[PDB]
């Protein structure tokens, strides 16, 4: 109610700006299904939201707030059925930071196996059905989960919290390291076909330039 979440401006001073945080909370707030206005900030740090009036800064108080204020029957919980859906790829991000950073043509192995080894076991959790997945009826084969999100078939404040920072590293890498995502993680790439089928998703991402921009330090030639 009187809701609105201001958020990083791009480089053009107006466009949504790169940040994974300003893009959960806008997740968050849309999948919650609540009326609110999106305003962009030039320049205490976006984001920051006004709920009834008054202000709230910090993005884990947001999503506690938001998550404890908007409440079902009219606003659906988020919050995570399975504690594992909140630790999958939670080193993902910081791995590709890493890896974008690296200046030493000497480190690059490293970082882009530990990138890499990061993603497989985020793979792996995707591709692993979650408790209660799986009729118990079925044969004791391998079995691979067509879930289509982190925690089960619905988005919640897991994938909110992910699907920014996956977004980040799939433009980024691209551009700066010819790094992708191999097309044999299949559980992550079910996982992002998901997502992106989703305005909330989809339609929050900032421009690929503005990301690309954002990480320009990393165009320069490994030394």
């Amino acid at each position: 109610m009187g809701i609105t979440l201001f958020v990083k401006a791009g480089y053009d001073g107006e466009s949504i700006g790169n940040c994974p945080f300003s893009q959960r909370l806008f997740m968050i707030l849309w999948l919650k299904g609540v009326i609110f206005n999106v305003t962009t900030v030039d320049l205490t740090n976006p984001p920051f939201m006004t709920f009834d009036g008054e202000v709230k800064t910090d993005v884990n108080k947001i999503e506690e707030f938001l998550e404890e204020k908007l409440v079902p029957p009219r606003y659906p919980k988020l919050g995570t059925q399975h504690p594992e859906s909140n630790s999958a790829g939670n080193d993902v991000f910081a791995k590709f930071s890493a890896f974008i950073k690296n200046t030493k043509k000497d480190a690059n192995e490293i970082y882009e196996k530990n990138l890499l080894r990061a993603l497989k076991k985020l793979d792996s959790y995707l591709n692993s059905p979650l408790p209660d997945e799986i009729d118990a009826d079925s044969s004791e084969d391998v079995t691979v989960s067509q879930r289509k999100f982190l925690d089960g078939d619905e988005l919640t404040l897991a994938d909110c919290n992910l699907l920014p920072k996956l977004h980040i590293i799939k433009i980024v890498a691209k551009k700066y390291r010819d790094f992708e995502f191999p097309s044999e993680m299949t559980g992550i790439w079910r996982y992002l076909n998901n997502a992106y089928a989703r305005d909330e998703f989809t339609n929050t991402c900032p421009a690929d330039r503005e990301i690309e921009h954002a990480y320009s330090d990393a165009a320069k030639r490994m030394k």
